[PDB]
């Protein structure tokens, strides 16, 4: 099975422009054979808000709102599964979320657990835990952006049987691209970090989207500045068998009685 | 404060030869200003055993046995603190251990929690948890070799206030040197990986000892095959403050409610 990132430059406060760009690139990923496509964090709203009001005013409910229903449409037309970062309105509150859709409809959502820098001024910390979505042919865990920084994020997803971790990102620090192959290695999973590119009100994003294998190899890596799609095939066996040799299995060998105490 | 690795080539079942080599290199690290010097895993006995009995008959007790008393003499003479991997005889049983010694004598021991590969035939799994030893001027966490693979090892040490993780190792895989900077970054600590070199009954070790900073920088790195020492200055303030910006403190931001479940 082929998985893909879409690396795009979301236009702040312009969802329709971002829907148009997303559809375009998701179609390119589809045409290159991808079955799972991952978009960046906050792909619909952009990131660097001055005020909560400017995002709250346009943020969409999940699953009834425009971002989710747009993605359903594209999933249905292209026949791919999509994981995409979106601002989530839920009553008076806002979450920094990711929605999971398939060609047959809405699958689920994840709310970012570890908020980064000024996100804490706009978003409520995620409260649904680290979820793994079973697509039948594979299990997809989701984490967003700065969640990478905590090794417990990827570990919790891998422990719940993620085959691939879809990872919408809007990276500003330089570290994640070198850390993601380690996250893939230490859990024996695949990772798909779909980063944005661009400059938004003085803040520059690092691009460098990448697909990492359970042997910490980089299967696809994107430029710093360009909008692009990257596709790689993934080996479900390389991830469903936690053996690293005949004497060691990663999950059998963990000794939780000695961790965090 | 300056920390150091000693990268050496233990000669299997020849502890007197290994004591002599260690002393030479420890002095050389001391001469370069090191206050803490980390030696490889099983530096006294070597690693690639074929019977329990060949290691059992030579393994020393901690702290009264020959390896800890040797190291105490060296720490007394040179004024340094030493973390060294050693085969621990305890009663009828062996552990794959690390001793911590300083100018005043024995400080403590750690027993390798995650046994690697054939080690399981010779040693009991470690049973003391991940311990942090308070030297006053610094707190030193200890883990051994394959412990690096589980992010939970370093994380447990860091949560207990380690300024530096001393990491005796006998690496055979190529991954640790890429991963150690991410362990240092994600916990905001320093790490000192003291690897061996050499070929031992046909097993090849990879060397490449390294010191990693809390910004994922590598401060010193050794060759694949040479016996050598490596020293770097560490900044304690940089590890004790877990803030990575004015709005994120790594430890406050952890959300253990969502981990491993
Ligand atoms: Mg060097």
């Amino acid at each position: 099975v082929k998985v893909a990132y879409v690396q795009m430059n979301p236009q702040i406060l312009e969802p329709d422009k971002n829907y148009s760009k997303a559809e375009k690139l998701i179609k390119e990923a589809s045409k290159q054979g991808a079955q799972l496509v991952v978009l960046p964090e906050l792909f619909d709203t952009g990131y660097n808000f001055e005020t909560r009001e400017e995002v709250f005013e346009i943020a969409q409910k999940i699953p009834e709102g425009e971002t989710t229903t747009f993605l359903m449409d594209v999933a249905r037309d292209t026949g791919v599964y999509i994981v995409a970062g979106t601002a989530e309105k839920d009553g008076d509150v806002l979450y920094n979320s990711a929605v999971v859709v398939g060609p047959r409809g809405f699958i689920g959502k994840y709310r970012k657990i570890h908020l980064f820098y000024r996100e804490k001024f706009f978003f409520e910390p995620g409260d649904l835990g680290f979820r793994v979505f079973d697509l039948g042919f594979m299990k997809v865990g989701v984490m967003i952006c700065f969640d990478w920084f905590f090794p417990e994020s990827a570990r919790t997803l891998a422990l719940k049987g993620a085959d691939v971790i879809a990872h919408p990102a809007n990276l500003v620090m330089p570290y994640a691209p070198r850390a993601m192959p380690i996250r893939a290695l230490e859990n024996k999973v695949y990772t798909v970090t779909a980063d944005r590119v661009g400059e938004e009100r003085g803040l520059k994003f690092i691009g460098k989207s990448l697909i990492a294998s359970p042997k910490a190899e980089v299967l696809s890596m994107a430029s710093e500045t360009e909008e692009e799609v990257g596709v790689a095939e993934i080996d479900l066996s390389l991830v469903r068998n936690k053996r690293i040799n005949d004497l060691n299995d990663i999950f059998k060998d963990r000794r939780e009685e000695y961790y965090f105490r």
